[PDB]
């Protein structure tokens, strides 16, 4: 995005904290290069003269203006990808009632009742739980009154920025490059999920190549089915986006909006007009009110669909600008938000797609970090998404999501306090696809202080989660 105007102001958006995140018995036995974010301008590990201030918004240099051919080319791929996207999920979009956007329905999860509620509800001491009633899924006053101002198209707001408390690679760590999330107010989300939430639901329901989105996806039962269709392929591609979110440009983003949330397509008038209401945004940091043009407001969760969508355009787009006769099934794709698998049977050039990409405002480099760029001949086998590898597992033939060590052991490391044992058995789950001998290696550290389940236990309970009939072919 472009930073338009920085001003000081009365309130401070109190937003610089300490973490919650503690070593682990594992952080002595693996020493990660990875630690807390830094949460405060004291934090004595920050590189000499880093203001996080300063840092957490540099992403923000520009709202690249893409000329008129180009801005028409741009909106083809969108239409035609629409078409796609549609044609599988169909045209039951009608607004979700209150009851729904809060409670959700099936292939959307309810709305978190004791998250951030956003500005100003945050600033007047107001939870979640104080606006909306999320057991009865019916909404107060306010959040009424603000509804009714968007109905209007006249709702105006400000994102709350707060600092992501999390690992991050020790590099990152110093430089002070501390992820933010963009809260928007709780209504905001209400009203976003009541104009295209059943879309939403379809999208997640219909997760995989065809509509190239694994946003909903469960990577222990879907690496099977995304793993034998990439394998297909002569060529298979990982692409790495330089901040991807914030470089979305405003003629992208409104082009998008335009063509995948029409009318015609079931949508309620005013889907497109919330959603380019993320394009032109202010952000409230401590005693800072930053205005940007461009950019998605920073996120994962929140945002992924919108993101993916727009990665799907700007493979169409750039194949497009480079070679003639490029259409849906020239190639194969799936995408959640940034992280992104492409394949094809062509011999695509993505070293040479890279100045196409650049016409988007947006900088693409080989995830493999080959000193060389793009090469053909990659596999399936070859590269990441969502931080996992494909591998076949011995036993079964399936894929499976085999994540690297040293994220397991940096995984490990660190926890929110009281919460060891809770994250164990979630990190279990992962770390199983590595193989016995590693696994057992990467809990030694914690054996007789918690409990550890079985590598045997996961495993078993995998082989029934990607395909039920083979565990009980296995009792003949």
């Amino acid at each position: 995005g472009l930073i338009v105007d920085t001003r000081d102001v009365e309130e401070r958006v109190h937003v610089m904290r300490k973490t919650k995140l503690a070593p682990t018995v594992a952080h002595g036995v693996f020493n990660p290069e990875f630690g807390p974010a830094a949460l405060s301008n004291k934090d004595p590990r920050l590189n000499e003269g880093v203001v996080l201030d300063e840092v957490i918004f540099s992403k923000h240099k520009g709202d690249t203006k893409m000329s008129a051919e180009d801005k028409a080319l741009f909106r083809r791929c969108a239409a035609d990808y629409a078409s796609r996207l549609h044609s599988v999920l169909g045209t039951a979009n009608a607004p979700l009632s209150i009851y729904e956007a809060i409670k959700g329905v099936d292939g959307l999860d309810a709305m978190e009742p004791d998250t951030a509620p956003g500005l100003p509800w945050a600033l007047q001491g107001k939870r979640r739980g104080a606006l909306i009633d999320f057991e009865n899924g019916t909404v107060g006053p306010e959040v009424e009154a603000a509804l009714k101002l968007m109905e209007k198209r006249e709702y105006k707001f400000a994102c709350q920025t707060f600092l992501k408390d999390e690992i991050r690679p020790m590099e990152k760590v110093r430089a002070g490059k501390t992820r933010i999330v963009d809260v928007l107010p709780v209504e905001h989300i209400l009203y976003t999920r009541m104009m295209i939430g059943r879309f939403c639901a379809q999208m997640h329901s219909n997760n995989g190549p065809q509509i190239g989105s694994a946003v909903g996806c469960n990577p222990d039962v879907d690496w099977q089915r995304f793993g034998t269709h990439f394998a297909q392929y002569r060529n298979v591609w990982d692409v790495d986006y330089s901040a991807f979110d914030a470089n979305h440009c405003s003629d992208a983003m409104n082009i998008m909006f335009e063509e995948v949330f029409r009318t015609e397509f079931g949508f309620h008038p005013n889907a497109e007009w919330i959603l380019k209401t993320l394009v032109n945004t202010e952000h409230a940091y401590e005693n800072k009110r930053i205005t940007v043009e461009g950019g998605m407001p920073s996120g994962c969760s929140a945002t992924s669909i919108i993101n993916t969508i727009l990665n799907n355009i700007y493979v169409l787009y750039a194949l497009r600008r480079h070679y003639e006769g490029v259409e849906l099934d020239t190639y194969t794709m799936i995408s959640y938000g940034d992280d992104i698998v492409v394949a094809s049977d062509y011999d695509l050039d993505f070293e040479a797609l890279k100045p196409h990409f650049k016409s988007l405002g947006q900088t693409i480099t080989p995830a493999d970090k080959s000193d060389k760029g793009f090469v053909l001949g990659h596999s399936i086998t070859d590269v990441t998404f969502l931080k996992r590898h494909f591998h076949m597992d011995y036993g079964t033939g399936f894929y499976k999501p085999v994540m690297a060590s040293k994220t397991l052991e940096a995984i490990l490391s660190f926890a929110r306090r009281g919460t060891i044992q809770e994250k164990l058995i979630s990190v279990a789950g992962l770390a199983v696809h590595s193989g016995p001998d590693e696994y057992r290696r990467l809990f030694e550290p914690f054996q007789g202080l918690f409990e550890i389940p079985s590598y045997r236990s996961l495993y078993l309970r995998w082989v029934n989660a990607v395909c039920g009939d083979a565990a009980a072919a296995l009792e003949h």
